[PDB]
């Protein structure tokens, strides 16, 4: 019963080193750290012995093992990372049974139609009291297991509630005047549409295409113009813009610039062509891949735990340190870290009832016919939970990492596990604290931050998202963007040539005739935080330069101006890094008398230029449409239907359904359950050192904990 | 033959035994050994090594010839560091360079007995020779020189020394100019405090029962104009009070409205400051945990089996495209030399010298303990002399290469520090990625080189990373911890009638403690050289016009970009939604765009931002300070100017740094700039930071800006 075990186990996706001097093999897989030599009829997982029946074979200077190896080994429960939950936590998403059955209830509808598409199938959240009830006094929540199935009928929305406990449809609802999301197959419709298209042939034909069969197309939402784009709001549209596949591997290095085709998804053609002048296609070879390049020889450097982690994973519950946190996947936003609480000295506090992305746009700031209109909203335009990037281990994440498989539904309702979905991984964050008091035995601790990362590409987009849970209660909320530039085809191959001004004039030339038009790239978090509860406060404290009336040489003071931000429209603003907003709970206090509160930070830093707003003048649509886009900081009541910060169905929205909508009563948050919407971006202005593949940006937030606790949070167990 | 465990943790090298393959795993920074008990051979970093005698177990205890260490650690299979044949002309002084420079002053006729060096540095050659020696290896055909700065009772004197030719250059008194805080300065003090038998009355007072437990803090007094009641003439010093009840942190035992003046050369406290009675807080709050019992954690380590990317000849880093050079002041740290980015094989200019500019931590509060404190700990405590040694694994990462740094102290003796710079790569996510849709992912991995540096003064500890990337950009973040200074106040929690005074200038962290609001202010002087010398200033304002292209939209994304011309102009506030960059007008790129570096002051932090000095204009800090209010700062290149804060920066009257430095307002147009980043917070305490605070940090970064053609880190074209 035996195989090589250096396929098997990189075929497993286990590393293997070989050590010749030692005589030893060391293989790494998630929690998994194992040493086994050739021979031995033992080997070590995370330090325990294992007893093995059939000993690693080295033969012909080749290793061999047992076919049941992965499984004994990996699967011993020495590894003991990963754990079995006893009792289903209630936000657990619905399973591959679940999805399939959920489809089953529909599709047995009355009103059910063939060809049906899912544009979502998620869990209907059970009431957020219950769920707490649970997390914290384990009182199971006792309502059947809903789903929410949200379907497009061609164009159509229509919303049916199925009770999965019963099997039961509880309701089907159109929506009327509603865009679905852009769905897979829209992408190879495009294509076809395309192919098809005897006109379009000739138009790109006329533009320097030989080969029509090598234009690559793009499936791009239109927005919304109130019609002054020329399009009928009632049909179900997308703008297609074109790239030349020249074989580099990177057909974004190639457009065929001032071509725009218009496709009516639900008719199946090209309701209209916009063409503007003729600009030469870019044609240059220009690999990302590294195809064309030396690799260079770098030392190996690898993070280890030989003993296994310090959290673990019961289900999707993640215990590390003083927290517990509910880890699921939605198709739309992604990951969703919900029932968070600090173990304080035994009492489990609460500081976050659910978090999770909100939206985000990517914004562009040129006029012409192939860029106006380029607005993304890509997680609610295009599922960015769907369209996860598995992460690729050790590279996408450090080689300490335990990468988690995350299940969903497809368009079709079909259930999909998604490997590599998300990498969890334990980091060395430099010392939590120091002091070397002169003539003293040093005092120094190390930080360990527990890292959660997600990464979804959509087009040319490649998006990562780091949850941080720092051990002393802060919470880090970081967002990096790397991928491929959007570029405009132009006639300058240099600053030096005639058209160089006008070419320029909304990008840099990045390469000859390439430029990375200016774009923002603008996130939204939705933090329905609890801070030790449900009713809290929004508290302002500016620190402000006051006159010394106390007396002394000193003519001015360093003094807080601290007021509550008492409803909706008040918290809706722009955040002075200078300044302090905290989420307190004015029913709770620390030590000292204090309320225990959260510092909320949408602008803790960044790589690129910061977006100081929406760069749109006040009169532009999108600016209209999406209000989320120019203030940094947000409260709102908690509202189990408010979760989008540009709405529910964005598709071609011609009003803010998002945030705008939510506060637009204005209401009180006043001692109540408020909702944190954190808004954070760039302003990418682009360089060379950015193609053909651009450096991985960042953005960084932060939620730390004021006056939450009494001390040092990391100070350790009192022996007193 | 000696125990190996006791040879080897006396070595400073960590071990580990793995019963299961029998293997002794020993780490010493770039030195990764594997030996097993009887082998004829062992590994070091890869590679074999033939062992004289054999690891020998006894008692299973391992034993190991008195020549190990020596023959595996020092074998020549660690190649981290490399012999430096050709020292840099930038290499610091040596311990015989302090020593034949304090033979040279103390040989002169005018060396006064008892005279003190506040600093003995080397006086470099000239710039252009020193790039000429980096770049082309031309040698400077020069003599060490140094600058011996002597502290004679309160007299500065400045003079300089040929080491070759060990000859007295110059002796020059320097007129009005207080000398910085020497550490004697620190024991004077407390020997003052302890013989005044008025002090003890004043302590007595004050509810102190034993005047022995009574621990003084020396503190620079500024200069107020006069309104303090102090003469500018006499060398003085504030000292501030704790009591010491034994929890090891006297700094949580203030000894509110107690104020003495002390004349460091009168040897006296020449005036006693007495306000309120305030109980001193005395609850014992240890930082150091001989109260708490930690957690249990998993091990966790970074290894280079292969030993490190870098190698370190003399002071000289060489790491991937990276070449710098890496030195010790007293006043101001580590400083970072003749930068360039290899590209192609081509050597670039980046940057011919980097470091901490000078520092600020002024507080907020205009009470007679508070007002006056504005601390300059590099300028006026020197934060080189002060360097906290790296602790091993806590302070850096497991997988760091910790350096030992020599000085002059105070007296003209050699100093060496250990574990001074800790030198480390680190993982930092994905350099770029791309997952094609349905196609093969495209993922690399990104490497910086972190040199760490800490410095503690008085109640704080500051870390600086100075953060190579592998893509050409440099890092540069400030991290912040230690002890905050207090005021013992009368209210213990927020319900108490004085909650609302007591809390008027900083949070109640503690009972009858106020953190005590104040600032962090970080000033780093960059002389970047972009590909050359000559270089200019250019700002790159996105800015919203409207539409004149047609089509839909009433508005574009656009940028206003223009030179900034002088001096004046260059000193700005930052506006992060804006860029600014040091250009090559004499150099491009492929697409005809000059080569630049993006200047990036404000990158992030995780205390409150300090957008300015949190002063009025009229007040005398701010008035001395000028760096505290621009957050950007350019100025000509000039080898005398590199303090923000002046050099003499104790009791200054006016501002002898970068206000003097831009206030002839130049020209920066094609010439030899010099960047000035001041990046700050404003800390506003927290409970969570008593009592001892969790590090805080301030991000700035260098960014290459159409320096390159693309991507720098894709490889070498096949
Ligand atoms: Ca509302
Ligand atoms: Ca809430
Ligand atoms: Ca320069
Ligand atoms: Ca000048
Ligand atoms: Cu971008
Ligand atoms: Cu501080």
């Amino acid at each position: 019963h035996m195989v090589p075990m250096d396929k098997t186990l990189k075929e497993f996706g286990a590393d293997v080193q070989w050590d010749d001097y030692a005589q030893l093999f060391t293989l790494i897989k998630d929690g998994a750290y194992v040493k086994v030599k050739p021979g031995a009829q033992t080997a070590i997982v995370n330090g325990q012995p294992l007893a093995l029946q059939v000993p690693v074979v080295m033969k012909d200077n080749k290793a061999w093992v047992s076919d049941t190896f992965i499984n004994d080994v990996f699967q011993s429960g020495l590894d003991q990372t990963f754990q079995v939950e006893k009792r289903p936590h209630p936000l657990n998403a619905l399973t591959a049974d679940e999805i399939k059955q959920a489809v089953e209830i529909v599709k047995a509808s009355a009103d059910f139609k063939p060809n049906t598409r899912f544009t979502e199938i998620s869990l209907l959240p059970p009431d957020k009291e219950a769920v707490w009830a649970f997390a914290l006094e384990n009182k199971p929540v006792d309502q059947p297991r809903k789903a929410d199935v949200i379907m497009l009928d061609g164009k159509h929305i229509i919303e049916a509630v199925v009770d999965l406990q019963n099997n039961k449809l509880l309701s089907w609802q159109p929506i009327k005047d509603a865009h679905g999301m852009v769905l897979l197959d829209d992408f190879a419709s495009v294509q076809n549409i395309i192919n098809n298209s005897e006109e379009f042939a000739a138009a790109v034909k006329k533009r320097g295409i030989t080969d029509a069969k090598k234009v690559i197309t793009t499936p791009l939402t239109v927005g919304y113009f109130d019609g002054k784009d020329g399009l009928k709001q009632d049909a179900r549209l997308l703008k297609v813009i074109s790239y030349l596949d020249v074989g580099d591997g990177n057909y974004w290095a190639h457009p065929i610039e001032n071509l725009v085709a218009v496709v009516d998804l639900e008719q199946k053609k090209i309701v209209k062509i916009e063409e503007g002048p003729v600009v030469p296609v870019p044609m240059t070879a220009r690999p990302f891949d590294g195809r064309d390049r030396v690799a260079p020889a770098v030392k190996p450097m690898q993070i280890i735990e030989p003993e296994g982690k310090n959290y673990t994973i019961t289900g999707d519950m993640i215990h590390w340190r003083n927290w517990d946190f509910h880890l699921s996947m939605n198709s739309r936003v992604g990951p969703m870290i919900s029932t968070v609480t600090y173990n304080d000295n035994g009492t489990k506090r609460k500081v976050m009832y659910e978090g999770s992305l909100g939206g985000m746009i990517v914004p562009y700031g040129d006029p012409d016919i192939g860029w106006y209109f380029k607005a993304y909203l890509d997680s609610g335009d295009y599922g960015m939970g769907t369209l996860t990037s598995p992460i690729a281990r050790g590279k996408d994440a450090p080689s300490n990492a335990v990468l988690l498989n995350e299940t969903i539904a497809d368009y079709t309702g079909v259930p999909m596990e998604i490997p590599r979905a998300i990498a969890v991984f334990e980091r060395y964050a430099g010392p939590e604290y120091k002091h070397q008091e002169m003539g003293q035995p040093n005092v120094s601790t190390e930080r360990r931050e527990l890292v959660v990362r997600w990464i979804s590409t959509v087009g040319n987009y490649d998006y990562i998202f780091d949850w941080i849970f720092h051990e002393n209660g802060t919470i880090g909320i970081d967002a990096g963007a790397t991928g491929i530039e959007a570029v405009k085809g132009v006639k300058a191959k240099t600053m030096h040539d005639e058209t160089a001004k006008d070419d320029t004039r909304y990008g840099t030339l990045i390469d000859h005739n390439i430029v990375g038009t200016t774009h923002q790239h603008i996130y939204n978090f939705r933090l329905d935080l609890d801070v030790d509860g449900e009713n809290n406060s929004l508290v302002a404290m500016d620190p402000v330069v006051k006159p010394n009336t106390a007396g002394g040489p000193r003519t001015s003071t360093m003094q807080v101006n601290q007021y509550n931000i008492g409803n909706e429209q008040d918290a809706a603003q722009k955040f002075d890094p200078g300044t302090i907003r905290l989420l307190s709970n004015p029913n709770k206090e620390n030590r000292m008398g204090n309320p225990v509160s959260y510092q909320i930070i949408p602008y803790a830093g960044g790589t690129h230029p910061v977006a100081k707003g929406a760069q749109f003048a006040p009169d532009e649509w999108i600016y209209h449409r999406l209000s989320f886009m120019d203030k940094q900081l947000w409260v709102t009541r908690y509202h189990p239907g408010e979760r989008f910060p540009e709405g529910k169905y964005p598709n071609r929205s011609t009003h803010d359904t998002g945030l705008g909508q939510y506060s637009k009563d204005n209401e009180s948050l006043d001692n109540t359950d408020a909702v944190v919407w954190m808004t954070t971006g760039t302003t990418h202005v682009a360089r060379a050192e950015e193609w053909p593949i651009m450096p991985t940006e960042w953005v960084h937030t932060l939620l730390k904990p004021w006056n939450f606790f009494d001390e040092t949070p990391t100070l350790g167990a009192l022996k007193k």
